[PDB]
């Protein structure tokens, strides 16, 4: 038997050539394995299987929980002896021991990492599996959709977004170096944030995820936002607060009637090649 050398996060990693058996600790290494027709045994899906899109969920078919992303159960995880465990570089640093006991671990950039490097995890699992070819195709496929949708998106690109979670309570801002900010600034846009403000603003989980007083949202005055809920009826509790609030309402972006409200789900969780193929249509869809 022999091996293939890959570069994760930490270093070059050996990954068996036969690799059958996949763990994968983000939802986005889900994603990648369905995208070169490879179907996990193991997913760290926080208990719901829904959290899983459905084009993935369905190119998936039926797996083993190993329980939250956050705190993935090791014992679930070695009980589906895999070949080899996808692990998020930020979410579980401490647990990257316990995990090459098990198996052979590739850290990836997911949770904190930006559109591009998390495109950039996609062509590391491919060459890990040995299927280049189909990773570059399907890539190929995806940079025609994302620039397709990007050529008939029409909402005018000089007017700044705010994409935005309202966390329980909230708020969270997504800036320019998170997956939604650069998938945003990708298709044109230009976050409401700037590369300078981000300077402080606590992170959520070391995430590029960061908590807004309802000042610093007025400072900054978005004049578009995009605000990310799980929410089927688009309600919260928690966001009809906010937009009750008298600092809400004065908003650019609330004056002028642009604020889009969409799939938490699908923009900020999934992180995805299918993921952001359907955020991009939405937006051609919400263009109008
Ligand atoms: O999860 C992602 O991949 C990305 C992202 O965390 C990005 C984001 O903007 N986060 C704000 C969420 C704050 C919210 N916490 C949760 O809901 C729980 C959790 O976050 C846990 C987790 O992630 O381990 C969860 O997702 O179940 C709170 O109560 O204040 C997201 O959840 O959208
Ligand atoms: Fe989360
Ligand atoms: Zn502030
Ligand atoms: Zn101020
Ligand atoms: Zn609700
Ligand atoms: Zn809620």
């Amino acid at each position: 038997a022999s091996t293939i050398s890959v570069k994760d996060e930490n270093g070059t990693v050996k990954v068996p050539k036969d690799a059958k058996r996949i763990v994968v600790l983000e939802y986005s290494f889900a994603d990648a394995l369905a995208a070169l027709d490879v179907k996990p045994v193991g997913i760290a899906d926080d208990g719901k299987k829904k959290r899983i899109i459905k084009p993935v969920r369905e190119k998936i078919g039926d797996y083993t929980s190993v329980g939250t992303r956050k705190q993935p159960n090791l014992e679930e995880i070695s009980k589906l002896k895999p070949d080899l465990i996808i692990a998020d570089s930020s979410r579980h640093k401490g647990i990257n021991k316990e995990l090459n006991k098990i198996a052979p671990t590739l850290s990836l950039k997911s949770f904190d990492g930006d559109y591009k490097q998390n495109i950039n995890s996609f062509k590391t699992i491919a060459k890990a599996l040995n299927k280049e070819k189909e990773g570059e195709k399907r890539l190929a496929e995806h940079d025609k959709l994302i620039n397709k949708y990007k050529d008939e998106i029409k909402f005018d690109r000089n007017q700044k977004v705010l994409p935005a979670v309202v966390a329980k309570a909230g708020l969270l801002a997504h800036p320019n170096y998170s997956y939604v900010g650069q998938f945003l600034n990708e298709l044109g846009f230009k976050n409401a944030l700037s590369d300078d403000v981000t300077k402080g603003l606590s992170k959520y989980l070391k995430g590029p995820y960061l908590q807004l007083d309802t000042e610093h949202l007025a400072d900054l005055n978005p004049e578009r936002m995009i605000i990310m809920t799980d929410h089927a009826k688009k309600d919260s509790a928690e966001f009809k607060k906010l937009q009750e609030d008298a600092t809400w309402k004065k908003l650019n972006a609330v004056k002028n009637n642009r604020v889009d409200i969409v799939d938490r789900d699908v923009w900020a969780r999934s992180r995805g090649l299918i993921s952001s193929e359907e955020m991009a249509k939405e937006l051609v869809e919400l263009s109008k």
